[PDB]
């Protein structure tokens, strides 16, 4: 439960936007000049079991797993078994995709920039698919609807770009997503906890999903997709994200460049709230020196802001997906 701080009000911010959401339970990592400053749990992981959030409590980070998916690209990129440039279809079977009268290349690039033309949401209704290919290869699912414009034409968030970004990644590793993500990075940075989503029902270590009835919390158990595994299914926890905030602030040298890809921005966009563009699994902020992600599921909410200047970064991670989330970063950025 580390803290580096003499006394403070930090405690009261944090307790203040939790409270006020009605956000059962985080745990708030805060990095500053390399060291973590403060790692600390408030609320309860699990209402019912009684159990207290901490920074060994491991939640579901959503959209924050496409940081991670990004950046195993560019280094496959780097390391020369991939291309940035080449289209999608050499490296998935068969994977044609078209605008209007005939189909349209897709660059890999274009699927880091969400400018490939993909649909977002919905087009699958109710929590689930007729056939069930639950598991990753939703090549088929995705091809079933046409682009929105050509690739690399306009913005569009969609899960569907990272997660064909993880297939790329499971056919060239000729390995399982999972599996080569934990082997190459969970484990060489020490995140030693960290896993990905199946089965929905937590452990003792892994913290309730909660979703408001109401005004009160009740457990969630939302139907999922593996699929979307790449996307939004990684377990971690404030303690494992400790070593990836570090990592991303401070590379080591061999990793700078490629860290520093991943920051650079690929595509433009206007309706994330401090966010004018996207690179690489993260919105950025050039002119504040500002990179972040916010990831919403569900049950689940959370957010990471990095500013690579300045060595900081904020890290909150909790049970209930809250617009409070985003809120709380930014009072507790304004407190450096």
């Amino acid at each position: 439960r580390l803290t580096n701080d003499s006394q403070q009000q930090i405690d009261k911010i944090i307790e203040h936007d939790l409270q006020k959401g009605h956000i059962p339970g985080a745990s708030i990592l805060i990095v500053k000049n390399g060291k973590v400053f403060l790692n600390k749990g408030y609320g309860y992981q699990d209402v019912d079991k009684k159990v207290k959030a901490s920074p060994t409590t491991k939640y579901e980070i959503a959209s924050n797993t496409k940081a991670f998916t990004g950046l195993a690209i560019l280094k496959l990129a780097q390391e020369g078994r991939l291309n940035l440039n080449d289209d999608v279809s050499k490296h998935v079977p068969h994977f044609k995709m078209n605008y209007n009268g005939q189909n349209e290349t897709i660059t890999i690039k274009q699927l880091l920039a969400q400018t490939s033309g993909i649909p977002s949401d919905i087009t699958s209704e109710d929590a689930v698919t007729n056939k069930n290919n639950r598991l990753n290869d939703v090549t088929r699912a995705i091809m079933g609807d046409e682009l929105h414009h050509k690739p690399g034409e306009e913005f569009e968030y969609s899960n569907m770009n990272y997660d064909l970004l993880g297939l790329i990644i499971q056919n060239v590793t000729k390995q399982s997503y999972t599996k080569y993500i934990t082997n190459s990075w969970l484990k060489p940075l020490h995140m030693t906890h960290t896993s990905f989503k199946q089965t929905n029902n937590k452990s003792k270590h892994d913290a309730i999903g909660y979703e408001l009835q109401g005004s009160t919390p009740v457990v969630s158990k939302p139907e999922f997709n593996l699929w979307d595994t790449p996307s939004a299914y990684m377990m971690t926890s404030t303690e494992d994200l400790e070593h990836w905030i570090k990592f991303q602030l401070n590379p080591p040298d061999k990793y700078k460049s490629l860290v520093q890809q991943s920051h650079k921005n690929l595509s433009s966009t206007i309706g994330e709230p401090n966010a004018n563009a996207y690179a690489s699994g993260w919105f950025t902020n050039n002119d504040e020196h500002l990179v972040f992600h916010s990831g919403t599921l569900d049950n689940f909410s959370s957010f990471i802001l990095l500013n690579p200047k300045q060595n900081y970064g904020i890290v909150v991670l909790a049970n209930l997906n809250s617009e409070y989330v985003p809120k709380l970063v930014e009072h507790l950025n304004t407190q450096i």
